[PDB]
């Protein structure tokens, strides 16, 4: 397993736009297009990330384009973060795709409010922080997902990714 296969197992695979769990339109392997409601401003935000006049749909290999460069992002992100950097440099590598998942999902902004959490992990209090990390909304919204990246975070294996 690896970061890919997980964030394909949990945002999955879709080649028309479509809404999220917030009702915001995105595309591909959860490729977020616009937090608007104008289903033309997504379909404009989607031309343009793909180059192309795609009239709401792509083919797999461009949503795999987007995905590699959505993930280079979200650790790139990471790494220029200073209040996660330090946290997830002190990370195993399973643990690290769990970071990077969290960050794929809600942005650094999102994350970087976990402040207590973070520092648990930091602390390696893992089922301390796993407590934590589920009082919040992202586990109350999106609670399948977010257990499996708590695990992920508890015990440092893939098991809940099976
Ligand atoms: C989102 C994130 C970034 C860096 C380190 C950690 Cl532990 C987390 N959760
Ligand atoms: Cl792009
Ligand atoms: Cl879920």
């Amino acid at each position: 397993m690896n970061i890919f296969e997980m964030l394909r197992i949990d945002e999955g695979l879709r080649l028309k736009i479509y809404k999220d769990t917030e009702g915001y339109y995105t595309i591909g392997i959860g490729h977020l297009l616009t937090k608007s409601p104008s289903l033309n401003a997504a379909k404009s935000e989607l031309d343009k990330a793909i180059g192309r006049n795609c009239n709401g749909v792509i083919t797999k290999d461009e949503a795999e384009k987007l995905f590699n460069q959505d993930v280079d992002a979200a650790v790139r992100g990471i790494l220029r973060n200073a209040k996660l950097k330090p946290v997830y440099d002190s990370l195993d590598a399973v643990r690290r795709c769990a970071a990077i998942n969290q960050v794929f999902q809600m942005g650094e902004t999102g994350v970087a409010g976990f402040t207590n959490s973070l520092r648990m992990l930091q602390q390696k209090r893992w089922d301390e922080a796993a407590v934590n990390l589920a009082k919040s909304r992202w586990y109350n919204q999106t609670p399948n997902r977010a257990k499996r990246v708590i695990t992920t975070f508890r015990t440092g294996t893939w098991d809940a990714y099976k």
